């Protein structure tokens, strides 16, 4: 028994053919069944005929006869049919309110999630759906990867480097950071876990969660967890103060986070608020600062990643007293300075799946632009807070969607926070650039910021571009562009200075032969998301919507604090880099 996803209508029945099996009402699941392809129905029981070795699931063809279930075959004289009169059989027939549209609770119910337009519906629907998609797309996600074949260690062939044999009539996974591994040793009568992993074409190179002499018969599968059932929304409702609320100013701030002042007073007139920190602004300068502002304030730090965590720590650690923190690991290395899993600590550093069920004067949630709506709805379920302020750049790149291929995700759907941000604008702006040289910040102040980011730095002089299309060749799962990588391969002839520089490119392999060719460190734009490098060299690759995708770019470019060098394929940014032009050699 449970609650109509559509009308909320008390209900005793789940649609047996939704993955998540959503409590519907007679008139919801009556709707869902007549206009889908979903007919199996779940109540106390599932409605299948009781008929001993009989098929019929469909609800349509099925009546209660005593109080077992038969179809129009099996059924005893006195029946009724489980599925007439605009209305399905359960308990509470007379509580029942039904939609004057059902379409959006099916499309969601139904669709393969390998479309935008679906993402875009999961963002628009209203917000009980909203979390019944961000539940079935999550589940959708876990169980594509169930679909892709073993990998096993065939060989040995050095450290770092393996061959792997595959079950055959399964697919395989891509090998990029994207898809993450867990190992496993053959055991008497079962397996044990041996560090999750990550693979790169070579064989392959594998860098694994722990070190191991791993030998054949070692197998690896990208481990799935179960999803749970979504109860709070995405976004709590907005409320708006006429004074700070529940939160006590410092007197004495430091002139360090003075600057922020005006903004985390905003933050005590609201529920919740939303700071879009563009490349290098102070995100991280002002969560921390929040609590030297807020000083007696209990703050819950969150993020989706371990790695956003603990720069959120790390920050900490130079601000805020010690034996006042607390980092929350779940029974991968992260931050250890902290006594760790203490809840009633006043500072709480703690990824959004580890959080525990408690309440704060503030929660900060940061890196937005990488939450699902998924994660949305854990934070408000597992926090109460008086405040909730969510730090991140809808300008920046998004979670990956796996299972997405066609259209692309444009940063209002990325999730209902990046929604509000990009459709009624943030409450708060990092305006000044701090990271990076001029030409950056006019380029992508520009390109996806309304020409409000400001430039801290002057121009470096150190920023060149060039118009080369070279040649692409693909593999399995990724594209190579040789000819770029030699034409960079020239440039650091003629600038060996330039050898300090990080590469940077939109694709794994591209970056596997430019560590051969250049020795250069290799990141891929969505890896150096939140670092910061002196010297960038950028080769876009391919002119595809990956390689064009304005967020991912702007996420390039910005990793540049002195110089960078992009190789450009795409004609249009080509244009929009506010950067010197270098001819072909
Ligand atoms: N000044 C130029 O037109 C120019 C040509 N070629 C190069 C290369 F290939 F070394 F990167 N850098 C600059
Ligand atoms: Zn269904
Ligand atoms: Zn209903
Ligand atoms: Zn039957």
């Amino acid at each position: 028994v449970g609650a109509c996803v559509l009308c909320n209508s008390q209900t005793s029945l789940r649609c047996g053919a939704c993955i998540r099996r959503p409590f519907l009402c007679c008139k919801c699941c009556y709707d869902h069944v007549i206009s889908t392809s979903h007919k199996l129905v779940l109540s106390v029981n599932p409605y299948v005929c009781n008929a001993p070795g009989c098929d019929v699931t469909d609800v349509t063809q099925l009546y209660l006869g005593g109080m077992s279930y038969y179809c129009k075959s099996h059924k005893p004289p006195i029946s009724f049919p489980l599925c007439a009169n605009g209305q399905v059989f359960g308990l509470y027939k007379n509580t029942c309110v039904g939609s004057d549209n059902v379409t959006d609770f099916n499309a969601i119910a139904t669709c393969d999630w390998t479309n935008a337009g679906d993402y875009i519906l999961a963002n628009t629907c209203t917000e009980r759906l909203k979390l019944f998609a961000a539940e079935t797309l999550k589940a959708t996600e876990e169980t594509f990867k169930l679909s892709y074949g073993i990998a096993t260690v065939r060989e040995v062939l050095s450290d770092r480097e393996l061959h792997l044999s595959w079950e055959v009539g399964k697919p395989r996974p891509p090998l990029n950071r994207n898809y993450v591994f867990t190992g496993y040793r053959v055991t008497k009568n079962s397996k044990v876990q041996i560090g999750e992993y990550t693979f790169e074409k070579g064989a392959v190179v594998y860098r694994g969660t722990t070190t191991y002499k791993l030998n054949v018969g070692d197998y690896f599968v990208l481990t799935s967890h179960t999803v749970m059932p979504l109860s709070a929304p995405t976004l709590v409702p907005q409320e708006h103060y006429v004074r700070i609320t529940g939160l006590y100013p410092t007197l004495n701030i430091s002139d360090e986070f003075s600057s922020n002042v005006a903004n985390y007073q905003k933050v005590g007139m609201q529920k919740y608020s939303t700071l879009q920190g563009p490349p290098g602004t102070g995100k991280s300068h002002f969560a921390i600062g929040l609590a030297l502002y807020y000083p007696s304030a209990r703050i819950v730090y969150t993020a989706c990643s371990h790695a956003a965590v603990d720069a959120l720590c790390e920050k900490a650690l130079k601000y805020l007293p010690i034996d006042k923190c607390s980092r929350i690991i779940p029974a991968v290395e992260c931050f250890d300075k902290f006594k760790v899993n203490s809840t009633l600590e006043q500072y709480v550093f703690c990824t959004v799946n580890a959080l525990p069920e408690t309440t704060a004067d503030i929660v900060v949630f940061d890196e937005i632009s990488m939450a699902t709506n998924y994660d949305l709805s854990v934070v408000n379920a597992r926090l109460r807070a008086k405040h909730y302020v969510y730090i991140g750049d809808p300008a920046q790149l998004p979670a990956p969607r796996t299972l997405l291929t066609k259209g692309t995700l444009e940063p209002e759907y990325f999730n209902s926070v990046c929604r509000l941000m990009k459709t009624i604008g943030p409450d708060m702006f990092l305006g000044t650039c701090r990271r990076c040289p001029a030409e950056i910040v006019d380029t992508v102040s520009a390109l996806v910021y309304d020409n409000k980011l400001k430039a801290h730095k002057d121009k470096s002089a150190q920023c060149f571009k060039m118009f080369y299309k070279g040649v692409i060749t693909h593999d399995v799962s990724s594209a190579i562009n040789r000819p770029q990588i030699g034409v960079v391969r020239e440039f650091l002839t003629r600038n060996p200075a330039w050898r300090k520089a990080v590469f940077i490119s939109p694709y794994n392999s591209q970056n596997a032969v430019a560590s051969k060719i250049l020795g250069l460190p290799t990141q891929t734009v969505d890896s150096s998301q939140g670092s910061e490098y002196d010297y960038v060299i950028f080769t876009q690759t391919t002119e595809t919507a990956h390689s064009c995708n304005v967020n991912r770019f702007n996420v390039a470019i910005t990793r540049a604090k002195v110089g960078i060098l992009c190789i450009m394929s795409d004609r249009d940014l080509y244009d929009k880099l506010q950067f010197t032009s270098l001819e072909i050699p």
